[PDB]
RNA sequence: AAGCUCGUAUCAGUUUUAUGAGGUAAAGCGAAUGAUUAGAGGUUCCGGGGUCGAAAUGACCUUGACCUAUUCUCAAACUUU
């Protein structure tokens, strides 16, 4: 917006709705959570399509990036949280535990913990 | 309208006894019908067509069907039961 009204690019490719989009803290890359059972990676500057993170069986509600800017955590309908190493684009860790859907995810400023909450109503905090 | 043959002689707009018959409710498309959905990324002697080497399995694209990786799981009135 500062540079211009024209959009840099339009990013198409998702099968279903984009519920949430997030730039990394450095702003280099974007991971976006989509309903299509994938969270998609895009180059933040140009808007080009890097790849799909398949692994989710169901809609992905939100994404939140780590303070360290290496990873993104998502919470999905499939009732798991997935931390993905974005750089490698490989699934770093799958963290099951919720009985029901996980609506919200957040990654702490210090980087130490990830918090989650959702349909199950219980908070689960995850640590290194 | 016009006849024949008989007698304790034909039953019931109201009440109890639930044995048969049926194709309206449910389900499926994994051998029957339909609105069996919507995309991207590859591989080319020789699946089928051009340009450029007199040539030799010298090399490089585009335009249609697949595979791998996803989504929906097909309206109650099509049929049978």
């Amino acid at each position: 917006p500062l540079k211009s009204t024209k959009p840099i690019a339009r990013m198409t490719g998702h099968q279903k709705l984009v519920n949430h989009v997030a730039f990394s803290p450095d702003g280099r890359y974007i991971v976006s959570a989509s309903f299509d059972n994938s969270i998609k990676l895009w180059d933040g500057r140009d808007g080009k399509f890097i790849s799909t993170f398949r692994g989710h069986v169901a809609s992905v509600y939100q994404v939140a990036w780590s303070s360290d800017c290496r990873l993104l955590v998502s919470c999905s309908k499939d009732t798991t949280l997935k931390v993905w190493d974005v750089r490698t684009r490989k699934l770093s860790v799958d963290l099951p535990g919720h009985k029901d859907e996980v609506y919200t995810v957040d990654w702490s400023v210090d980087g130490k913990r990830v918090c989650s909450g959702g349909k199950d109503k219980m908070v689960r905090l995850w640590t290194h």
